[PDB]
């Protein structure tokens, strides 16, 4: 998250890291079992870091759980990034309290001007590198889909919304990936791509989560 604030230890109870050995990618918490994060964040030997704020330091809230399945959307286009979405099962089921919780799925897709909330443990500069140990947050507004397919002709699928500011200065970025938007209370976005990160008319494109509901809900009833 590049000009961001500190979130603070669990305000972001939904909040997942995944990682393999090193923090690579964000997620977020549906439910007790399941993650949900970006398809292009796909890797084998996947382990769920809950409750984190310092990824680098065990400070008490903690829970490991591996992954036992994980579910790239049967129609993932990693050349166009359309459908960048997955869907990972916790090997156990994880223990829900104030400090992790599930975020809901919505019940409908947010409009243009609503404001939400980005959070994740990636790159905090635009051009370099400066990776913090503790999560990051953002508030940003969606943008319109004019605005979104201007700034990136022949990019933008009904599966994509842009967020951010055409100023730039304020995004999420590598190692964001995966992480969760959320609007209202509910999870309308999965951070995916961009140019860079932060610049100017470039800002973010995420996955539009209420146009997967049905996916997520049939694929957790039966798996
Ligand atoms: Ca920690």
């Amino acid at each position: 998250i590049v000009g961001g604030y500190t979130c603070g230890a669990n305000t972001v109870p939904y909040q997942v890291s995944l990682n393999s050995g090193y923090h690579f990618c964000g997620g977020s918490l549906i439910n007790s079992q399941w993650v949900v994060s970006a398809a292009h964040c796909y890797k084998s030997g996947i382990q769920v870091r809950l409750g984190e704020d310092n990824i680098n330091v065990v400070e008490g809230n903690e829970q490991f759980i591996s992954a036992s399945k994980s579910i790239v959307h049967p129609s993932y286009n990693s050349n166009t990034l359309n459908n960048d979405i997955m869907l990972i099962k916790l090997k156990s089921a994880a223990s829900l309290n104030s400090r992790v919780a599930s975020i809901s799925l919505p019940t409908s897709c947010a409009s243009a001007g609503t404001q939400c909330l980005i959070s994740g443990w990636g790159n905090t500069k635009s051009s370099g590198t400066s990776y913090p140990d503790v999560l990051k947050c953002l508030k940003a507004p969606i943008l319109s889909d004019s605005s979104c397919k201007s700034a990136y002709p022949g990019q933008i699928t009904s599966n994509m919304f842009c967020a951010g500011y055409l100023e730039g200065g304020k995004d999420s970025c590598q190692g964001d990936s995966g992480g969760p938007v959320v609007c209202s209370g509910k999870l309308q976005g999965i951070v995916s791509w961009g140019s860079g990160c932060a610049q100017k008319n470039k800002p973010g494109v995420y996955t539009k989560v209420c146009n997967y509901v049905s996916w997520i809900k049939q694929t957790i009833a039966s798996n």
